[PDB]
């Protein structure tokens, strides 16, 4: 329900950017990016206790679909 | 196109490695990692045509939950 503000947003978006930098440094393809990122995500989720391990990945995948569909929400 | 993969698995792993190096040098938490990676993936899927955008994100998310449940032990 509430989006936790545990960390500085600047830092959050910066890390996102630095990750994108890696992807643009190699000029990776969409397929490649998804495959590399997917393994990175899974690695982190494996470090999360099993009790919530299935929950965190599901919420991840759920929210992922939410953000993708909101790109043409009220734009052309 | 005469492409079955194009990119070498060696490079694929190396990219994942570098992505990990990014996350490690930032000392990211599970919360932060998923939050940053989610936006990164979303931007990648935003480069994918809407004609297949829902397909790629669904297979991505599908493969994620597969990997999470599959990867308890290494594999071999």
């Amino acid at each position: 329900m509430p989006i936790v503000s545990k960390y500085s947003n600047e830092r959050v978006e910066k890390i996102i950017q630095d990750l994108l930098d890696v992807l643009v440094k190699e000029e990776v393809t969409p397929d490649l990016a998804l495959m590399c990122l997917g393994n990175a995500v899974t690695n982190i989720i494996a470090q999360v206790p099993e009790s919530k391990r299935v929950a965190v990945v599901d919420n991840f995948t759920k929210a992922l679909k939410q953000s993708v569909l909101e790109h043409h929400h009220h734009h052309h």
